[PDB]
């Protein structure tokens, strides 16, 4: 950076502080990743200066000759990546992506079937404090109390009983494979649309390491910044018969000017995902998750569903006699950055929580392998089984520093 | 750029063409500006990797120590810049800034009073093809058919008649000063809340060249990328009594994770606006627009409202038999970039329009003075009056290149 240190030392210092922290700490937040320097150069470009309301060739402004190309690259690479008939790459967020689809098929107060928050579901899947629970009538399905797996019989029962207009499958903290065909089977039985939110597993779907929801869903929504390893933003994938409707929902429906620089960055992110070395990368994330889960089990931690089938695992911290709020803070002190996370049937509210959610997507990107996962789990063990010990706390800091070196 | 040209040639070529076009063409899109290289460096930072749901000190993730500083800086500066009691810098957009406020003070179907689209109002101020007009019952106020100035008597009438829960003031294509005193006076008469959308005029307000809405409004929504000359995104300013409810409306209400990198650039922009430089700049913006307006009138163009008190002007193109769509396309040919824009009482639809909107915020940033505005108005006069003339289009191209170097 050249001009920022000069004009704004306060902001620059804060950024450099953060830039060092991302290298000095061990980022284990499941939804987080480290983007390429090409992705950052794209959003750090002049495309922020451009108003491009509308779509390629159909704009409400002049001078869009070149941002139209950037957006077409994004749309076509997306369709190539997931096999979808249509793509919308303008959503500013996953939330805005989800919001748009809801705005497309649902009237105010319509019945929607979504995964319960504490069981794994996202805020936009029907949380009472989110716009989804407020705007639409959400009924919640969930997981088994013992196996912690989606009860599709429960789902069918709810669908037959409540007769929803749309069913939403997918989750923010479900360590297992979701069967989209069963969800579609249930949706056709009750005459409902199917939405799948692949935000967390989007990079795994592109790499063939999680079954594709696209052939089974009318609408597929995603973020671009999780396992897809792109810029902070959203995306919608749909069948040709919903293309125009979805596009109008984004604009003039729920958004205004699109972020063309972030859209440019999306195109790079998708270009990177199309390459072979991303499949190799994605395999390492899944392998690093399976190992870390098993390594945490060896330390004597308990995990929901007994492990993982994808990128993330969910530690139940009840036997360790700790809340997620403590675990997060104490691990953050020594170098391990996680997030407090709600477990199925969690006795605590989503601000306190009875567990922590760990992801391997970020650490894999910076070159950590199987041998490294073993040390991560041992540090987490040393810290969480010896809470108040300043000796264990300090040893952990030396060991984390040895990893990030 | 160092890594994008090698990684993604197709995306890099498009960005460079766009970069060249920004310099080569005369960008007169009223809602566009050119950010500093410092603002660009901030958006391209590693802050894009951080999930920071919640607020400084109240985060649902770990490792936020530094992004918190970035957000605090953005907020405290915004308060210093506008004299607001509270600020929210997380809105992805001006669209989302407005949406959250509507989500705070309004329930579904509620009556809201906002400015008509063609009379100058924005899409989010009650369009029936926008969520605002679909979620809420919007009654429209407009401007006088002869003077094109807000009929405040009509606003007062519409307010007494429909008893709205909220009044929205401010516009996308209103070339005159909006009396906020009168709006609050009206809002207090019917007991309604007042929201002002200063998005377009934020930079002028920061410089004491437009009456500040903050003292008169309960809520002040804005974009950061217009006359404020910052990154693409939104912001909410409000009185202290709504502070907590506003923060909840953004998250977990209508948005997910904030764009921390954009919030860094938001902090940089407000810092640029706090300097003595900015006030001088903003003066030239208003002076250049006033000159360009007068110069266009000498050429024979009919201007909505007869001139401009701000950064913006609307050309009524009906006398010269041209739609806005046509005028936008022909000026693009000669190297002048505007957008087609609806005028008060437009006989045509928003996709065709009877006029064009012109702003000076962007050309003033690159150093154009009062003498450049004279030339620009001459070129626009040469082209739009000699539409088919191929020798008139070529002379324009040469005069545009003489200005842009
Ligand atoms: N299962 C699951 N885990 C997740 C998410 C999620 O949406 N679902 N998240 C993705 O967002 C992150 C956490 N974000 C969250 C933010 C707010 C609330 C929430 O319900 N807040 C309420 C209740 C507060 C309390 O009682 O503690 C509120 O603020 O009123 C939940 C999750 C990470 N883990
Ligand atoms: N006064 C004003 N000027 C403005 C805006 C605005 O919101 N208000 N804009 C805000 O950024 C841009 C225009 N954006 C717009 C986009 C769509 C529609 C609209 O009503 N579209 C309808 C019908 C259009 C058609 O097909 O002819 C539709 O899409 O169904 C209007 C304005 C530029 N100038």
């Amino acid at each position: 950076m050249k001009y920022l240190p000069q004009q704004d030392p306060q902001v620059f210092a804060a950024i450099e502080q953060e830039r060092k922290r991302q290298h000095a700490k061990i980022e284990l937040i499941a939804s987080e990743n480290f983007v390429s320097r090409a992705v950052m150069e794209a959003q750090g470009s002049v495309l922020t200066n451009k108003y491009a309301e509308g779509y390629p060739g159909r704009r409400y402004y002049g001078g869009c000759e070149y941002v139209d190309i950037v957006e077409e690259l994004a749309r076509e690479r997306a369709k190539q990546l997931f096999g979808a008939e249509h793509a919308n790459v303008q959503p500013h967020s996953g939330a805005q992506a989800n919001m748009a689809v809801y705005f497309t098929v649902l009237e105010h107060g319509d019945t929607v079937l979504g995964m319960n928050l504490s069981h794994g579901g996202h805020l936009t899947h029907g949380s009472p404090v989110n716009f989804s629970g407020v705007q639409y009538n959400f009924v919640a399905y969930g997981v088994d109390p013992e196996t912690h797996v989606i009860d599709y019989d429960d789902v069918r029962e709810k669908a037959r009983l409540h007769r929803p207009k749309l069913i939403v499958a997918a989750a923010s903290a479900y360590p297992r494979i979701i069967d989209f065909a069963k969800f579609r089977e249930i949706a056709d039985e009750v005459g409902a649309y199917l939405m799948v939110d692949m935000a967390h597993i989007a990079g795994l779907v592109a790499a063939g390491l999680h079954p594709n929801p696209v052939p089974y869903a009318h609408f597929v929504t995603t973020t671009t910044h999780k396992t897809l390893r792109g810029p902070r933003g959203g995306m919608i994938l749909c069948q040709e018969q919903f293309a125009k409707q979805i596009d109008k929902a984004i604009f003039p429906g729920i958004q205004g000017g699109p972020l063309m620089h972030v859209i440019a960055a999306k195109a790079v992110a998708f270009g990177e995902a199309l390459q072979d070395d991303f499949k190799a990368y994605a395999k390492r994330v899944v392998d690093n998750a399976k190992r870390l889960a098993s390594a945490l089990q060896n330390e004597g931690f308990t995990l929901v569903s007994g492990g993982t089938d994808n990128h993330l695992l969910l530690v139940d911290l009840r036997p360790q006699q700790l809340t997620g709020k403590t675990a997060e803070k104490v691990l953050d002190e020594v170098g391990i950055t996680v997030n407090k996370n709600t477990i199925p049937y969690d006795p605590e509210s989503p601000g306190v929580t009875s567990g922590i959610r760990i992801g391997t997507a970020a650490v894999t990107t910076r070159g950590f392998g199987l041998e490294e996962m073993d040390e991560i789990a041992a540090i987490i063990g040393l810290v969480l089984k010896n809470v108040g010990s300043e000796q264990a706390l300090e040893e952990a800091r030396q060991r984390v520093a040895a990893l990030t070196d």
